[PDB]
């Protein structure tokens, strides 16, 4: 009932476990044994409930006495509960319960995996909710520990437009994959009754709830005919310029495709964007044989919002990446540290297309062709006198900051086909990756580099010998320190996605977590994490 010293020390080690690790049967019994001191430490509650055999149950009636006993614990705990681990319906009211105590700026983060948890919830309580089926025709076609993961998401949607958008797209894309379809049947009716759910919940609510299911409706009607749109211009029998000059005629033609002038609906990319339509004129095929296109929305106060619009690829994938570069910036930046990042948007319309915000940037390969350098690219778009070899100051901190972030976070993802062609440059100083169809470990070349760095990357920063290498050295220590202080965060958002059919988790979905676990280096101290970040940045510039 009360331990001393010595056990104390050893629960203490289990409770700082990554949420990942399994417990060992000895390790099992001393947390149960405990179980009634270790009440005053919320970080002990996750460990707590790995030790239950919830199939038995005196153990599960046991342990949900002491859940309701316990700390009230952390909202990145609570996401380890909704998990596939846990079927227990009150632990997963618990961590419902839990995640009700998130802002909605905190839920946005999360809510990808959120959506991904829904595969684990109860399929009839979600069924039971409403009052073959087109799942893009269900908002286009309207008729005229209490609270669970889908009814939690839809209250919250109703409550807040950007949350709405992202709920609805991201159950959109649930709905319209394919293999979930042909090999998980009562998964893919479950996420039709999600959509049902949503669009009904939609049509009980006030003036402003029911223009947002209206708005829905307009988006995905004129994602509908972009898509249209990009399959008569895939199909065009010409050249680049045939089809580039076949996808400014469709666009102009605003009567026959209605894609140039429209009321302001949200832009599904980032929904605070409100957008007018497509810049007809301005709309070209980038040179890619997948026939990416490049458009300019025109938006609600006189601005241009370009995007790379993908029509017959799976976005899933960089739109994870994506939405893990964009957590790790916010939270980078919660403990003071700015590395200026572009975690731009992606968003998923279906398995087969999506959208991606276009950064005005150029290629480094491109960068060395065209000036010679990243110092003569600098020296020519940013000079300044005093400035360090030419450079203006602020794109030289801006350079050495990003550079440090994305090798850490390009690191710990384990991001493959690194060529100077995915390595974007801005004349401001950004430095940042594109393309993400390699990672965890993954690359079309055996024997990777862990650390990608590269000669004329250090060279840019002017050598490594300079003042700015040592702040390179210094951002990436302590961008490596913060974000392990977070991996119980990370490492549980990406526990909720070994099922979300991303071809790199789906390769190995029983490994995929551990792949990120390793490369925070747990086992080792801030001390020894410092001084291994140097190595691998030391072993990178050398070979
Ligand atoms: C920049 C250009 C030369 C490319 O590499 C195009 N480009 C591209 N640009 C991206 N950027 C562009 C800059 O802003 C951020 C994101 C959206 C992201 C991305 O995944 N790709 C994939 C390869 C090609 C493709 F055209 F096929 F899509």
């Amino acid at each position: 009932l009360k331990p001393n010293a010595a056990t104390r020390d050893q629960l203490n080690i289990i409770v700082s476990y990554p949420p990942t690790k399994q417990l060992t049967y000895e390790e099992q019994d001393l947390v149960w044994k405990f179980r009634y001191y270790l009440t005053n430490q919320e970080k002990a509650l996750t460990k707590f409930l790995k030790c239950v055999n919830w199939d038995l149950p005196q153990e599960a009636k046991q342990a949900l006495e002491l859940l309701g006993k316990w700390k009230p614990m952390d909202v990145e705990d609570s996401l380890e509960l909704l998990s596939s681990h846990y079927t227990n319906p009150t632990v997963r009211r618990y961590a419902v319960a839990r995640l009700r105590q998130a802002d909605d700026e905190d839920l946005l983060m999360y809510l990808l995996q959120l959506v991904q948890a829904l595969k684990y919830e109860n399929f009839d309580d979600i069924k039971n909710g409403l009052e073959e089926i087109d799942s893009s025709q269900i908002i286009t076609s309207p008729l005229p520990l209490e609270q669970d993961l889908c009814t939690f998401l839809i209250s919250r949607a109703c409550k807040n437009s950007t949350l709405a958008n992202y709920l609805y797209w991201y159950v959109i894309v649930e709905c319209e994959d394919q293999d979930t379809q042909q090999r998980d049947p009562k998964t893919h009716e479950m996420y039709l009754n999600v959509m049902r759910r949503f669009s009904q919940a939609l049509l009980k609510g006030d003036k402003s709830v029911r223009v947002m299911r209206s708005l829905l409706a307009a988006q995905q009607t004129f994602v509908d005919r972009l898509v249209h749109l990009m399959k008569a211009v895939q199909r065009e029998s010409g050249n680049r310029k045939k089809k580039n000059e076949r996808l400014q005629a469709l666009l102009g033609d605003n009567e026959k495709m209605n894609l140039s002038d429209v009321e302001l609906i949200p832009l599904p990319l980032e929904p605070q964007v409100k957008i007018r339509g497509i810049i007809p004129e301005t709309a070209t095929l980038f040179k890619s044989a997948l026939m990416p296109a490049q458009l300019f929305f025109k938006t609600e106060d006189g601005g241009k919002y370009p995007v790379i619009f993908k029509h017959g690829d799976d976005l899933r994938q960089d739109q994870l990446i994506l939405q893990i570069i964009s957590l790790m910036d916010k939270l980078l930046r919660k403990e003071n540290l700015d590395l200026k990042l572009t975690p731009y948007k992606v968003l998923a319309t279906s398995t087969k297309h999506g959208f991606m915000q276009f950064i005005q940037s150029v290629p480094v390969a491109e960068v060395l062709d065209t000036e010679g350098s990243i110092q003569n690219f600098f020296r020519k778009y940013a000079p300044s006198e005093n400035g360090p070899n030419g450079i203006s100051a602020e794109v030289m901190d801006t350079y050495v900051k990003s550079c440090a972030g994305y090798c850490v976070i390009t690191y710990i993802l384990g991001v493959g086909d690194r060529h100077l062609d995915n390595l974007l440059l801005t004349k401001t100083g950004k430095l940042f990756h594109i393309d993400f169809g390699y990672i965890l470990g993954r690359d079309p070349k055996p024997l990777p580099p862990p650390m990608k760095l590269n000669k004329e990357m250090v060279e840019g920063m002017g050598g490594t010998q300079s003042e700015q290498y040592q702040e390179f050295r210094k951002q990436c220590y302590t961008a490596f320190l913060h974000l392990r202080r977070y991996s119980n965060l990370i490492l549980n958002l990406f526990s909720l996605m070994v099922d979300a059919n991303i071809p790199d988790i789906a390769l190995e979905p029983d490994k995929t977590v551990k792949k990120v676990q390793d490369k925070f280096r747990l086992d080792l101290s801030d001390e020894e994490a410092v001084h291994y970040m140097q190595s691998l940045i030391d072993e990178s510039v050398h070979a």
